[PDB]
C-alpha cells in the first residue's frame, strides 16, 4: 500500500471552517468501476436495505452494504479512507453508517434541507456530533446532477432545533425527511454563510460534517450520480445503544477500532 495518506494543515483548516472538503481523484477509474458493479449487485440483493423513489420505483438507495459485501469491507478500511478519518475525528473510528445514493440522469428528488446528526443524535444515540461522512462520487459531481449541497460554516451552530414529521423511522431515507430545517432558519443561515455545492470528477471523495446542513436537487443532466457515502465514527464517541432504535444496517452496533488494510498477495 502507500503511505496512509493524511491531509495538510490548509486542508484540515478548510474542513473545519466550511464543514466539507474535496479531494479529486482519490480513486481511478478502474476502482470506481469494481464499486460501481459492486453497488448495482447490492441493489439487486439488499432486500429490506434498499429504498426505491416514490412515484417513480427507481432504486434511490442501499444501507449497510459493508456488513455484507467483503469489497465494501475493505473499503472501509481502505488507506485512501480511514487515515483522513481517524485524522479529523481525531480518534479511532468505526463505521456508524454506510449508504448507496443514486440520482439516475433526469431522474432525482428534491431533498429537504438537513443535518446528519439529529437523526443520530435522536434515532441512534450518538451523544456528540463527532463523526463525519466520506462521499466517493462514482459519476463526475456537476453542477446539473443534483449535487450535494452545503451551507459552509453551517455546523458551527451545532445541532439546529427542527421539524419532527412522522412515527419510526420510515421517513429517514426518504425524499420526505422526519428531520428538516424550515424557511426561517435557512434563511438566516444562508444569509450569513450562503451556499456551495463541491464538484469534483469521478473518484474524488468528498468529506463532510455530521452537524453540516446539507440538501439537493434533481439531476437534469444525461448523466448519472451514484454516491458510496461512509459515516465514520469516534469510538469514544460510540453511540448508546441502550437508546438505539434501528437495525444494526442503518445504525452501527459493532465499535471495534478499524484498522487499515495491508498489502497481501491476494
Ligand atoms: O437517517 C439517517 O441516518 C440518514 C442521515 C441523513 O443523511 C438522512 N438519512
Amino acid at each position: 500500500m502507500e503511505p496512509h495518506d493524511t491531509l495538510s494543515p490548509a486542508q484540515v483548516d478548510e474542513y473545519r471552517k466550511n464543514g466539507f472538503l474535496v479531494q479529486e481523484h482519490v480513486f481511478d477509474e478502474e476502482e470506481i468501476e469494481l464499486l460501481r458493479a459492486e453497488a448495482a449487485q447490492e441493489f439487486a440483493s439488499g432486500g429490506e436495505r434498499v429504498t426505491v423513489e416514490q412515484n417513480t420505483g427507481i432504486v434511490r438507495g442501499v444501507h449497510g452494504c459493508h456488513l455484507y459485501s467483503e469489497v465494501f469491507g475493505r473499503l472501509v478500511r481502505s488507506p485512501r479512507l480511514l487515515p483522513i478519518a481517524r485524522q479529523l475525528l481525531r480518534d479511532d473510528v468505526y463505521v456508524h453508517q454506510f449508504k448507496i445514493n443514486a440520482k439516475r440522469a433526469f431522474k432525482g428528488e428534491v431533498w429537504e434541507w438537513h443535518q446528519d446528526y439529529t437523526f443520530w443524535h435522536h434515532e441512534d444515540g450518538m451523544p456528540a456530533p463527532r463523526a463525519l461522512s466520506a462521499a466517493i462520487f462514482l459519476d463526475e459531481v456537476t453542477e446539473f446532477n443534483g449535487p450535494l449541497t452545503f451551507v459552509p460554516g453551517g455546523h458551527g451552530s451545532g445541532m439546529i432545533d427542527a421539524d419532527v414529521k412522522g412515527e419510526g423511522w420510515a421517513n429517514t431515507l426518504t425524499a420526505s425527511l422526519k428531520y428538516s430545517l424550515d424557511v426561517e432558519t435557512m434563511r438566516g443561515l444562508i444569509e450569513r454563510n450562503g451556499m456551495v455545492a463541491p464538484k469534483g470528477p469521478r473518484g474524488s471523495v468528498l468529506w463532510f460534517d455530521a452537524n453540516i446542513p446539507h440538501s439537493s436537487v434533481p439531476n437534469i443532466s444525461p448523466f448519472d450520480r451514484g454516491l458510496v457515502l461512509i459515516t465514520y465514527n469516534s469510538v469514544e464517541n460510540k453511540t448508546d445503544v441502550t437508546r438505539g432504535t434501528r437495525p444494526e444496517w442503518l445504525a452501527a452496533r459493532d465499535f471495534t477500532p478499524l484498522t487499515a488494510l495491508q498489502a497481501t498477495s491476494f
